[PDB]
């Protein structure tokens, strides 16, 4: 599924991401935009053989099992394919564990490089929340 901007904001707000660990809704929408272009089916292979999955590009080395990342952990206890569903619930629940692990949203390289320190509220402007 390819979300619209306001549609995704509404879905994320309902799943409890607005101000989760102090990160306002605009941060999560901005990160999803630049990680996946709002596409729940996005995948990208990394140089170490791990793969990033889904709307928030969650990585198989630490967070989910895809059966081909040797010596990886499965800290969210999910198959990585669950992160590609049109229902973002699995992605959101796993992202909550990532953002709580100490490094906040710096875990997402695109957030660090393209959202951090910008006017992230612009990403939810005009949406009916
Ligand atoms: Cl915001
Ligand atoms: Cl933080
Ligand atoms: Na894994």
């Amino acid at each position: 599924k390819v979300f619209g901007r306001c549609e995704l904001a509404a879905a994320m707000k309902r799943h409890g991401l607005d101000n989760y660990r102090g990160y306002s809704l605009g941060n999560w929408v901005c990160a999803a935009k630049f990680e996946s272009n709002f596409n729940t089916q996005a995948t990208n292979r990394n140089t170490d053989g791990s793969t990033d999955y889904g709307i928030l590009q969650i990585n198989s080395r630490w967070w989910c099992n895809d059966g081909r990342t040797p010596g990886s952990r499965n800290l969210c206890n999910i198959p990585c394919s669950a992160l590609l569903s049109s229902d973002i619930t699995a992605s959101v629940n796993c992202a909550k564990k990532i953002v709580s692990d100490g490094n906040g949203m710096n875990a997402w390289v695109a957030w660090r490089n393209r959202c951090k320190g910008t006017d992230v509220q612009a990403w939810i402007r005009g949406c009916r929340l």
